[PDB]
């Protein structure tokens, strides 16, 4: 039903569609990136994390056919050029990590869209939201570019929100050990960052991440409460987050468990998850849900400190993320 | 002058031989291994992680011949028979990991030799030593069966040290993210651990640790205020501890770190080090220190819960502290 | 129908299970490992490299319950103490590794079991079958214990087969880039093989293979003519069979490329696949065929030197064949 | 003595630097990057491959300053604006890979710099050298644009010519299974090349190599006679040469290393290297040889076809040679 529009075709991109995929609600019409049809095909076909595409997939022109359906291939390395309006493109999903800022996104709504979901953090967004969390305060009527937060944010926010409801979060540190993405080098070579300039399969490489503090922008009450950094390791796909807090109220690994285990089959049921097997990261490679709670890995030291860690495949939880807000954004009106 | 025999001549004994070449007051003059000679000459020769030993290295009947040196290779499954009394042997490291109980490693003692230091955390031992931390603590009389701990508590241990005395910890929480060690699987297969049962290279692996609980050995003051886990990732050496610690006195990043870098220049000179390069963990193989201070990622929320990180060699800080162990025993009187 | 038993629960045991998942005419019935039936069941749930197994599995005592059927576990390490026969097992797969000898899989038949698939290359085996090649040479009154041969012969065989009888192969060499196994090791350790004992995911490790001598036992003419090499390389799965050769008759890329073709459709079908997409192994991951050529790699010099590239997924292909292999055994008569 | 210049300080650049460090004959006076000071400054002390630079490192101002010698740190795209006269560089080292074509590599000539190395095969490029096989064809009055060919063909190219002399090489086929480069993807993205398009650490990634063909333009006898492929696999420095070969002469292995032996040990000592050691590729890590002979790996078939493996550096061997190159033109006159 809803027409959608895909600004750059790449891991984020690429996941969207396999995603959309399986969704009637929404409808990829078509997809815009730098590269050429042929490429986008194969690249869409075969992927080297998360296997062949069973869906029949062909080039046709200028254009992809994907079982029948003709999706427009565009080459625009400006937004403005798009031309959303004449192929009647209602959502946006802006995934090239080029146009996070306000003013760039925008640009899609002057092109003919009538809202954009930015895949990332956003700089002057009308709002971000994390499916599970706030996505009641959207309003259709008064925000069109919106932003679907970082991967991490999806993971940690969903679990934080269970954790500061039933104990109280104080302050809290975290960290998130995660894949490697195409922001990094293969081989040490020139990066704004010193440390992602570093062969990214050769070593563990810490690094800033923003999405301990972002959970503030959809859980209002965190604000100033958390911080935490990132540690990318040589997986080329999963993330796990660990958080470690100050309670305000005694508890014990047990009433922990519970709490989140009632969430994952009650409120949050689809976002967050609960686990009790000894899994690892291969394990959670193709799983939509945003957060999986490995429960075993709970502890709680002098009843008020506690230790969460949480499973996210940072592609495809990401991924059904986008397309569950581009559903309910339909929904509410578009 | 202090003749040591080596008892497991794996990835801790080889780097300890490696390591008492630089040591003109300890001298290795037997090992015993499950392996035979040609194959441990090789192994010792060349090294995947740490490259060529510079030394020669040559067979002569079953025995090692090192820059000279004949070092005469055991072959006894069982302490017992090993006669390290005979051959003089005062020292003796067991780093096979099977003789960890104070039982089994004491079977050394009755070969002849005079101490026992376990390169691995111990059951029943009669001292826990972490150099730097409580080596003072040694008693030559009472303590015959030693242990070094592992690798984790070794760098953990000198900076919660330095934390304590200087703002007071009340609780805190670590995860060690660490390469993968010959304990875990290339591919998957039975295995006690579950988690480290799974394919090494492939996953990031959650597994437990004692080494936050351990440091009370050391440190009793902090018995019951720590604890962790660990995470095993796809590098093959070099580990990182991530602290988040709430402490009693309000500090700042700027206090933190420069308590940490006057320890590093003084009292734990050599065993605890400071850096504030944005460097990875290829940098940290070959370091010598136990705990290198990553300056650059000290955080802290709240005045009061505050995060350290710090890189450590696995194998060759350790393997340099067993060293320093040995040197010291042996000063105090043999 | 015909009932199973697998003796040795590792990768390619637990993958012929899966493979026998799909099949109606065997029926796997008991399991002997060194494992527990929760470590057995968790490992047959959970594969970092082909995912959960789409099936329910559980533990029903010390036995394995998988889609309502209960698999008998036992943990016996001597073969003539399985009493296969008691529980009916009919035919025997043999990939323990440890007991490729006749008089050693024979034990099996002493314990009940009608007839024995060793899966690898065996000394003084009754016949050494290669699916596709000379099963028609199986003789239900003459073999007892049988040889499914090496992943790389059944690999190289089909190909060298169909290049021979096409245009007869004076002579040839071959590599096989494979992928690493549990029987290296993850960090330099002791190992008969002195290139085997180096950390397996850290280099490119030369190794020998009697593959392609062994291509003669299906294919007499070839005797003699070929011989290889293996090069062990950092991917958990999935290898690639490299082989030159001298012609007898001068041909090109297409006459090569076409004989190839037409045999992966015709004689040839599910054994010999044939692709001319430029793929990587990644995407050979989980293919079931023996070999598919890639089509794109042959190339030819002076009409008369070819070069001919097959992908196979060691785990999966040979899993497949070794479950064919019981299928048309008992479809001969046991 | 010769001032050299360096445009593109990546893996080649940074390596070529440092190989210049340990030869007296040349100085680097200057480097060109698209990274400022301080960016380069960091990566050149620090190597996830090589480790850390021996040498007194530091940005003075917008230059860089090693062992106390200052080195000018240029940041132009277009090498017509570089100005290599204004400073006295001699050669320049083209090291981007962006001006392999002769149209680009001359603007270092009209920028004022006498003559020019690419670092890579070349189009219309003067003369294209493999230091040990041609260096001798070098004409300095003729002679201003250089290509010092591929890393590939400098570790082939001395051995075919060592096989030629000796036995006539018929004809043969080559396989080298290579290391990735900065060239690859970390993830799957777009590539010219769909096979280096995929994720650069999961897979074994055919791709074509020219640098069989290339040896003509060295070893004009062996035109027509010689042609392989590639194999990028999940190692990130080192690779072997995989070489099956038609002899003329009838041979036995004994006489094949022989040969190379002698050679390694002759004429062209320095460049051919000869191990008989059972070693692995982190072994050759650090290796200043073009090409070393795995003598254990020497097969040959019917006398007449022989295989013969080696090893090389990629980063070291071939930025050894590009300096041993400066240091040989120079000699000849400028
Ligand atoms: N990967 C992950 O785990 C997650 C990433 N994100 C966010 O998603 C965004 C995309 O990341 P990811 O998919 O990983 O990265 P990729 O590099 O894989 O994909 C970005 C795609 O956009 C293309 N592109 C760039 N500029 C243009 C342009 N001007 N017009 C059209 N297409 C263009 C790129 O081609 P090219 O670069 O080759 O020119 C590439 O194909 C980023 O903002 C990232 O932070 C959010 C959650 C998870
Ligand atoms: N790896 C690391 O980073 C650290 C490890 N340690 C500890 O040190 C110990 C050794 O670890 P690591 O070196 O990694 O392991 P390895 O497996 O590399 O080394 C152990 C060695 O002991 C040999 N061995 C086993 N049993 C005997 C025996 N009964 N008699 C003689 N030799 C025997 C083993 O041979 P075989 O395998 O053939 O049986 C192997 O060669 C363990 O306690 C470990 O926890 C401590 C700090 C760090
Ligand atoms: N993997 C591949 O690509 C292929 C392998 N093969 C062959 O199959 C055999 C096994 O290969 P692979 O699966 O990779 O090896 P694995 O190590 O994965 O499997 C071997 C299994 O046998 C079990 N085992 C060993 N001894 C006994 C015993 N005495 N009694 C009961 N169970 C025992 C082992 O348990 P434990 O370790 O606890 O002792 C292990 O689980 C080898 O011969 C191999 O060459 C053939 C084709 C392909
Ligand atoms: N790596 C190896 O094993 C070998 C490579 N070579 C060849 O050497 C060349 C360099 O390769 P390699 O070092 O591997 O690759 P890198 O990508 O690491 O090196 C290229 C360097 O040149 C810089 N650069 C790009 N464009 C310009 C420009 N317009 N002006 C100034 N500098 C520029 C790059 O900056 P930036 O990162 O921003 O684009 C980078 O620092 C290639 O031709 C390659 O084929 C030859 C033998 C071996």
């Amino acid at each position: 039903a809803v027409k959608v529009g895909i600004n750059g075709f790449g891991r984020i991109g690429r996941n969207v569609f396999r995603a959309a995929l399986k969704n009637p609600d929404i409808e990829v019409v078509a997809v815009n990136d730098t590269g050429g049809a042929n490429t986008l095909a194969h690249l869409l076909k075969y992927d080297s994390v998360h296997g062949r595409l069973d869906a029949e997939v062909s080039v046709n022109g200028n254009n992809l056919v994907v079982n029948g359906k003709e999706i427009i291939v565009k080459a625009e390395r400006d937004p403005e050029n798009l031309a959303w309006g004449e192929i009647g493109v209602d959502i946006v999903v802006e995934s090239t990590g080029r146009f996070t800022k306000r003013e760039d996104a925008a640009k899609h709504l002057e092109a003919g869209a009538k809202k954009v979901i930015i895949s990332a953090p956003a700089k002057n967004e009308d709002i971000t939201i994390v499916m599970g969390v706030n996505q009641d305060k959207y309003d259709p009527k008064a925000h069109h570019v919106i932003s679907n937060a970082s991967c991490t944010t999806n993971c940690l926010a969903p679990f934080a929100k269970v954790l500061h409801e039933q104990f109280g979060i104080v302050r809290g540190m975290m960290t998130t050990v995660h894949s490697y993405t195409n922001d990094q080098r293969i081989l040490d070579a020139s990066h704004k960052d010193l440390r992602r300039a570093r062969a990214a399969a050769e070593s563990i490489i810490p690094t800033t991440t923003g999405a301990a503090k972002a959970v503030a922008l959809v859980l209002p009450e965190l604000k100033g409460k958390l911080n935490g950094m990132a540690m990318r390791v040589p997986t080329p796909n999963v993330s796990v987050v660990d958080l470690v807090a100050e309670l305000e109220k005694e508890v014990t690994v047990e009433e922990v468990n519970a709490a989140l285990k009632a969430a994952a089959e009650g409120e949050l049921k689809g976002i967050l998850a609960y686990s009790e097997e000894p899994l690892v990261s291969r394990d959670y490679n193709g799983s939509t849900v945003s957060s999986t709670i490995d429960a075993l890995s709970t502890m709680v030291i002098d009843g008020k400190m506690v230790k969460v860690v949480s499973w996210y495949d940072n592609e495809t939880g990401y991924s059904h993320r986008v397309v569950d807000l581009a559903a309910y954004i339909a929904s509410k009106g578009l």
